[PDB]
């Protein structure tokens, strides 16, 4: 049940230069936002890209594609929360360009930690668990490269789930503004 | 089935600025709506558009993800409820442009305060109790400021489920007035 | 199958389970999950063995990965409740409520055996509801995460800001951590 | 359905028990092995000078449920005499080289396989590295007691249960994981 | 259920030093047979015990513990089959005292090698492939003393399903004799 | 659920004292296993005195009524049989292998005969091993049909083929039992 | 649970004790387990005494029919009466085994009902196997017929016309049809 | 679902000669990579076709026919690693054209051994494991011939799971070069 | 789902169906075949001279739909040349082995494996000794079909195939299942 425009109302948005990502971050949808990126990038390659994210979160290989992709292009990615940012969905959102990233007035942010899980021998354990502190590692070096926030600040701050209201989020470095009205 | 005219039917009454929400809120329907908004902008800025609500409820940052676009958005969104707008498609219906809030003459509407789960260490379900806690004042300041009832009346009448009949609803400031007949 | 045992009681010999037998050496078993059900029946032997004798202590051998507070409670009342003094022995693991209760043991009378593992950690719950229920019952199991504090302090010996620190996530203790910590008085290797 | 015996009526392991015979058979977890430690504590107040004999068939289990055996026929007064039949693998064949040094055995046919743990966790990174640590610890601490009782270093029982290992009976007395071969009733 | 004076057909039989091994070896009905075998050389080490067996086969570790009970104990133990031996049944069939084995005239008999299963990485694979392969080899050696059976014959014929009437088990060693009427 | 005699008996241990023993419902190894042990049991006691096995079955497994059948071959005593209510397959064999003269059918039961049923999942040179076996079975348990009922090796496959249901009348007709008990005398 | 009883001593459970009184109880669906409990204290009590009645109570909504012919059997050829009673209902194989007690010693209670029917049955298969089945249910509805005719003292052709489809009986209607010989009501 | 430029996302980066290799490799994913690297040869057999993958691995022979037809095409196929690559994954990653084979910077890589699993009698258990140690050696023999390792490491390094970060597979000869921004 | 578009316009697969390219992919049934020998068919039809390419990666399947493209590729004018990418398992082997003479091909990864029918029947002894003699019947006419197009005898194809047989793609060449390894596009 979606409506068309011979475009359906996503492609006629995609002409907009708008891409959506919306609701658990995962391999398939995250290579469906790589796929337009490149797409948009090929029509217009200095040409702005609104990333509109309303995510709860998700695998992080997959957020990664995304996030490398956001850096990789051309283009800078103006990134828009609305609805929620949380987890994978608040590091995408903090992860547009400088200047251009914005929350929505009620939307809220959320941020914490990797979480995983693993079965097996002792020694595969130590390897899995190694990797999992490895990645939580990456990704607050990343965050608080993008948030400027320290380091250790970052690590504080998401031992456990930390939410944000779109202000609080603003002044933590996450986003630029808040996007109130059309201008 | 989804009858043709070359549009489908939600598609050819997207061209006379018509859209529907309909159903249980939720990311991506929310999303779809949140797409025929923009689309509708872009094609006139300045027109109205309408939104007409059938809806149990939903999830409150999908609704949020539509409410900011509402207010976002150049057009005004005139809102009419058709069935019932209950709690989340209550909300939506409150937040349509001032003035051009319907509801159809046998349409109900109920109001109420937020519904959640968590489950984990004591640490997080303090940190989550917040969060729905904080949401809950947040939804209610946004219905006092829509309905024109004060804060603490809006308080006071969701705390349990209150169902409103249209009239009610035009007198509670819900909405603005009854569509019985087209002109 | 439980086995059994019979033996000579002066109006004929009966049959008494493994379990019937060492409680005549004053012995109960807390095994497995804490729950309301076997908690009761381990409330119904130290009231039993109370009545038996009120001026000899009882052992209570713990080894329990954890469970309900409130069944858990009901035992450390009774525990503190009874006349007799109940000396508390992890064999396997005692972890979260089995931790509890064993360091409620009577003082001096706590033990670890040699290679027995003790873990501490907050409560864990989980509610679903509306806004104003949701507060309630979180308010509630952060009064008891407190109380359970203020407990564990009380019987280890530490400080109540210490234990608070410790237990914000799973901690785990060898038998020796365990007496260094409080949480036992020494480790059992050799029969007495 | 279990045999009973007729004389005043005892099922069939209640009558071994009064000749000091227990058997831990099938998958090491809590309540079997609250079982076992029950009857071992029975036999010690019975007398605590006469052997017990533990005769052990498992293809391995939960190690804290495995622990509380071990620190039981360790602290108990009575030698625990350890007899395998069909299989000891992983915590069997540790409860099997845990009993009474000289009176470890296993029936001819019967085979031994050792292993490291394995485990599971989900959960935060944090809890991950908590959960991880314990296990390395406990890994640590079971190849220790394999080499004390085995009379192996440290460093070869680690090598030698990276990965599954199997053994014969004769292979088991060989790595002094039992003392010898039962083969006929003397 | 069983007929009763708690004491049950079975109880009265084992007081005449009579066991039955009925249906898939397997662990626990396994240890109820090595425990009535123990309790009868305790009773009375002299005199012969009697093992009925009626068995689809099963566990072959759960057969060895019976097995080798068998061998050590200081009774003899004599075998009779009933139905079916199949397999582990088959095999402690023919694993009773020499010259006290049979065969009813209308029990049938099956052999086969070692059925198994893993999962796991390539070096696993192999340990265990290693480990059922010595299985089936011991096993083979053992069926080969028991029947008189070269070992390249029991190999031979077990490496496929090989049934064997009564009169077929007596000729290929299986058992001594079959039994028809009670003298 | 089991009714009880007074030492005590349930209805069934009380009931074997009367050298009485019932086959009820599906063939298989540890039902068998129980008739087989109270069949040892009752010779034990009296290896005179004939037993008496009541059989109501739907039929069963081969094997497991085979250790029935030869058990009942085996024994001292003779084993009378009486069907009740029906005796099909498996239990129309042990029917027809007790004590000649002293086969019974009450007077409406039925008894229903027909030929092996099995199955088998493999490759093709496991299939043909084991429909050898099927088909060996078949023809061993036919030779015992003749032998029970006099009727031929030939007729008795053919009349098997496909389920093939008997009165009482017809079941001594065919030489499954030997009479039908009507009224006790 | 069943209650337990101390006769001045052993314990007997409820039944057991009620089996000293001669009586049995049919209750639920007969099928071929309950039915063996049955004919097995109907063996008993004609061991203990082949002269004295024998009284079963019959709840049940119907149930399989070999099972119900183990126990129609046993009932005729045991040397006691048995006299039956109806409490609650008996239909179908329930309604059979009612009618089946000794003549002038069946009975419903007031408020028993009754129910008859003709068999219901299902087969899958090779049509030949089909006619099989179909021919045997036939014959065995047939012979039911005539021995509730023989029991009711209705013509056969009655008999067939009114089980053809359900047929619901009040006690007193079953009476009147030779169903049972009277109404039970007070103890006397 | 998939946006519409008449054509999709997909077939319009395939005009691009962008093939995306995205989740478990399996028959009829592999199939379609196979196609689509068959058409863009036929396209232009001169020009390069890239490669993105982003997978946790899959089932052997099905990466087989990717990794056979890369090698057989007459077009370079440069291969990407974004998000992760892992194990056959990492095989496809690395069996790019040399020069040709890159990471994303925080896409990370993942080499391990076979795993199989199988169930039946012991002489199939032999045949099978015979098999996958087979698998196993030519799968390390074209590791090592893409890395430049030696087979004895890449035996060893891939015994139990190993994990590479971007710089480290460049390190190890897996891929050739970061990528970071585009040209 | 998912199969990219090409330019009036066409799916991947059509695309490469105009250069007489067919895949046959994953567990060979009745509606999968059935696709294949439509293509075949329509390939026929398009142009009966030309040679037709049958990519196979298969781990096997159902022997009569199988049959259907066997005789399929048999009965149509073009040559069909078969060529294995992945695996050729069972019936995939079998459909690979009967390509047009000295135009079968494996990719050199490639991996072949060869077995005797599997199947199972429940029912009356009557009926299962006519599925035995069916599926022994059907066993000896495929083992005949190996025979002819492999060039080995029939009683080598009954030997090799009692038990699951792997080749290489060398080793398939060897046995004659196909006629050379293709490496790069000439
Ligand atoms: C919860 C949130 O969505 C995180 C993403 C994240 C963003 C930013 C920072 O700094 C850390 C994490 N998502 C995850 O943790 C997913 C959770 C769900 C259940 C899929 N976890 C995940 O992808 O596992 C990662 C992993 C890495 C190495 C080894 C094992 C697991
Ligand atoms: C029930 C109605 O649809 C409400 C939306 C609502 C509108 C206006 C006001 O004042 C309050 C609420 N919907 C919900 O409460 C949903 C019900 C779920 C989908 C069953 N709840 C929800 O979105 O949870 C929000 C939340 C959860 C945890 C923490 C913070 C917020
Ligand atoms: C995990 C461990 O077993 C704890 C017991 C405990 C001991 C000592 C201290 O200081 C804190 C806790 N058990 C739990 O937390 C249980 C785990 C459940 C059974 C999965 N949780 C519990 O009993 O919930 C209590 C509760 C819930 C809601 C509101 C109030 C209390
Ligand atoms: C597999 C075998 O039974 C081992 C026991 C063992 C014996 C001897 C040595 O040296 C090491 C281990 N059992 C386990 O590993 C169990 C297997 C489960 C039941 C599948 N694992 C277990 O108890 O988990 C241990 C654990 C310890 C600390 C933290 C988490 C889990
Ligand atoms: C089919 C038969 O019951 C065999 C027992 C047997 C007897 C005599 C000889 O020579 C060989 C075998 N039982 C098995 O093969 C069981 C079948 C299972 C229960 C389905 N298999 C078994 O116990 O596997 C043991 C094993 C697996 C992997 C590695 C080593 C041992
Ligand atoms: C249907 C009836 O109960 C038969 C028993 C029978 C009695 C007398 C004669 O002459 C032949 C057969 N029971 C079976 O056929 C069972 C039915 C099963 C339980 C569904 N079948 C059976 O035991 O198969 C045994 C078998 C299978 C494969 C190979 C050999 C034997
Ligand atoms: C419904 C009632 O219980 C009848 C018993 C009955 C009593 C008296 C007369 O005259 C006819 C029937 N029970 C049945 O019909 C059972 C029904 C249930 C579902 C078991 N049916 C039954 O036993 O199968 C009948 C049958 C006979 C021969 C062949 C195949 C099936
Ligand atoms: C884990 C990874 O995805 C491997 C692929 C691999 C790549 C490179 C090297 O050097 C080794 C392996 N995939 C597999 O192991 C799959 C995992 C399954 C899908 C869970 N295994 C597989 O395809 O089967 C292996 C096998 C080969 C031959 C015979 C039997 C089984
Ligand atoms: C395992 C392989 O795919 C074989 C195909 C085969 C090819 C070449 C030769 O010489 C023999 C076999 N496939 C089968 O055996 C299928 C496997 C099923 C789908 C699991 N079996 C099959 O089609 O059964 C055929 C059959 C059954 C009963 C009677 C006649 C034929």
């Amino acid at each position: 049940l979606v409506p068309m425009v011979s475009f359906d109302i996503y492609s006629r948005l995609l002409k907009e230069r708008v891409i959506f990502l919306t609701g658990q971050v995962e391999d398939h949808m995250a290579n469906l936002i790589v796929a337009q990126m490149l797409f948009l990038e090929a029509e217009n390659p200095e040409k702005d890209i609104y990333l509109y994210i309303n995510s709860p979160g998700g695998v992080i290989t997959a957020g990664m594609s995304i996030y490398d992709t956001m850096q990789f292009i051309k283009p800078d990615v103006s990134t828009i929360c609305m609805g929620q940012a949380a987890s994978m969905g608040a590091f995408l959102l903090t992860a547009g360009a400088k200047g251009k990233r914005f929350c929505l007035p009620n939307s809220r942010v959320m941020i914490h930690q990797p979480l995983g899980g693993y079965q097996g021998q002792a020694t595969d354990i130590e390897i899995h668990a190694r990797e999992i502190l490895k990645v939580k590692g990456r990704m607050n070096e990343l965050m608080a490269l993008h948030t400027g926030q320290s380091l250790e600040q970052i690590e504080r701050d998401t031992e456990r789930d930390r939410f944000l209201s779109a202000p609080e989020a603003v002044e933590y470095g996450l986003v630029d503004s808040i996007l109130t009205h059309r201008n």
